[PDB]
C-alpha cells in the first residue's frame, strides 16, 4: 500500500503534536511534553486512495545534525505551522522554509503552511498576512483549529495531493 512519509515542522508550542494526536487519535490533548519527537502511522482513504500515512512529529533540537538532515531528506512533504497568536512563530516559517529547501537540495519540495489555534479569539496574525506568505512560496494555506478538529483532515489530505502533484511529473 502507497505510504506517504509527511513531516510536522515549527517552533514549539504552536499545536503540532495537538494537530498530529487529533488526526491520529480523534480527539485534543491539551497536555504533550513539548520535548517528546515521535512518529505515527495511520491507514486513511484520501481520495480513493488507501493509504499509510507515516506522520514525524517533530520536537526542534536534535541529539545530533545529522538526524535533522536525514528527517528533512527522507521526508516527502512537510507541515509548516505556525500559531495565529504568536507573530514570533510565523517569522520563524522562513526559517523552516529555507531550511528544508537546503537540505533537500530542490526549489520544489510539498509544503502546506497552516495556521493553527484559530479557535482562540486572540489574534496577532491575520489571515491576509498569511495568505501573501503562501502566494510568495506557492503552496496552499490552511486555517486550522486542533481542539475543534476544523481544517485538520485538510492540512494533512492537501499535504499529500501536494506530493502526488510532485510525483507525477
Ligand atoms: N486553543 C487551542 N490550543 C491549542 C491548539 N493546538 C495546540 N494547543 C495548545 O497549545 C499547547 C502546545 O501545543 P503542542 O501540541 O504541545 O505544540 P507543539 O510544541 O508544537 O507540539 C498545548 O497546551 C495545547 O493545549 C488549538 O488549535 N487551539
Ligand atoms: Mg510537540
Amino acid at each position: 500500500m502507497t505510504e506517504y512519509k509527511l513531516v510536522v515542522v515549527g517552533a514549539c508550542g504552536v499545536g503540532k503534536s495537538a494537530l498530529t494526536i487529533q488526526l491520529i487519535q480523534n480527539h485534543f490533548v491539551d497536555e504533550y511534553d513539548p520535548t517528546i519527537e515521535d512518529s505515527y502511522r495511520k491507514q486513511v482513504v484520501i481520495d480513493g486512495e488507501t493509504c499509510l500515512l507515516d506522520i514525524l512529529d517533530t520536537a526542534g533540537q536534535e541529539e545530533y545534525s545529522a538526524m535533522r538532515d536525514q528527517y528533512m531528506r527522507t521526508g516527502e512533504g512537510f507541515l509548516c505551522v505556525f500559531a495565529i497568536n504568536n507573530t514570533k512563530s510565523f517569522e520563524d516559517i522562513h526559517h523552516y522554509r529555507e531550511q528544508i529547501k537546503r537540505v533537500k537540495d530542490s526549489e520544489d519540495v510539498p509544503m502546506v503552511l497552516v495556521g493553527n489555534k484559530c479557535d482562540l479569539p486572540s489574534r496577532t496574525v491575520d489571515t491576509k498576512q498569511a495568505q501573501d506568505l503562501a502566494r510568495s512560496y506557492g503552496i496552499p494555506f490552511i486555517e486550522t483549529s486542533a481542539k475543534t478538529r476544523q481544517g485538520v483532515d485538510d492540512a494533512f489530505y492537501t499535504l499529500v495531493r501536494e506530493i502526488r502533484k510532485h510525483k507525477e511529473k
